[PDB]
């Protein structure tokens, strides 16, 4: 039942490019009548095996469902046709309350992941999938690692805390910084023109590209941050800034954020 066979799997289309692999849509049809379920299949070496071993362990309402494996090994997951928040939000006017629900849902999945002693390492809107209108699922565990220790010794730098950029140490609290950035993306409706790379490169400029990471590190340590999104309530932006505390230990955990987001969700609903 965990094993899928190459002969009964037929390709429909490519879905995208993740960390250490391409994601493709297949229909898995043993019966030969298109009755069988549609599945997302990710394909590749050392780190690839790790993504299979990680996601095999994980089971949660807001983590993408592992279905099985296949001999090319390939990783078979549930298919979520609505795709990512990065894809979805630019075309669908979604209200503030729904966005906060998604935010709550991300933290519940991340709180689960951390309790299993894993860090994600690319928590970004491109890796948050919609199952349905009020159900996010976190995808792409290609950079995910098992914490040995308080951190893993290590790249999407515009989502990364100063300690990752400077000291090459990824903490549980580093994922919370990234969540802060993801929350910024949701509140801008994942608008390209307001994206973290666009905004940070406006602040840094591109006259000296060899020192992008240095200049990014320096501005963050100066206390400069991404602006408040249009129509974002002040309360919510403070929560963002709390996730972007320079000192990692002053950031809330994902367990701390859940009841806060529940209450903020209930306010604007
Ligand atoms: O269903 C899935 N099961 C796992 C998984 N992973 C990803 C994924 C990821 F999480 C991170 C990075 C890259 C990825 F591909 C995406 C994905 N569903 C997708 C659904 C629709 C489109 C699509 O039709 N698009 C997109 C642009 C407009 C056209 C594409 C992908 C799934």
């Amino acid at each position: 039942p965990t094993v899928f066979h190459k002969r009964y799997l037929k390709k429909i289309r490519d879905l995208g490019e993740g960390h250490f692999g391409k994601v493709s849509l297949y229909c898995y049809d043993p019966t030969n009548d298109g009755t069988g379920e549609m599945v997302a299949v990710k394909a590749l070496r050392s780190g690839w095996k790790q993504e299979i071993d990680i996601l095999r362990t994980l089971y949660h309402e807001h983590i993408i469902k592992y279905k099985g494996c296949c001999e090319d090994l390939q990783l078979v997951m549930e298919y979520v046709p609505l795709g990512s928040l990065r894809d979805y939000l630019p075309r669908h006017s979604i209200g503030l309350a729904q966005l906060l629900l998604f935010a709550q849902q991300i933290c519940e999945g991340m709180a689960y992941l951390h309790a299993q002693h894993y860090i994600h390492r690319d928590l970004a809107a491109r890796n948050v999938l919609l199952d349905n209108d009020r159900l996010v699922k976190i995808g792409d565990f290609g950079l995910a690692k098992a914490v040995p220790h308080e951190y893993y010794r290590v790249s999407p730098v515009f989502w990364y805390a100063p300690e990752c950029l400077k000291e090459y140490k990824f903490y549980y609290a580093s994922d919370v910084w990234s969540f802060g950035v993801t929350l910024y993306e949701l509140l801008t409706h994942c608008d390209s023109s307001q994206s973290p790379p666009t905004k940070f490169l406006e602040l840094i400029g591109i006259a000296q590209g060899q020192m992008t990471v240095l200049r990014l590190t320096e501005l963050l340590e100066r206390g400069e941050r991404l602006p408040r999104p249009d129509k974002c309530p002040c309360e919510v932006y403070h929560l963002m800034k709390n996730c972007w505390e320079t000192e990692a230990s002053f950031r809330p955990t994902f367990e701390n954020l859940i009841p806060i987001l529940k209450t903020v969700h209930e306010k604007y609903q």
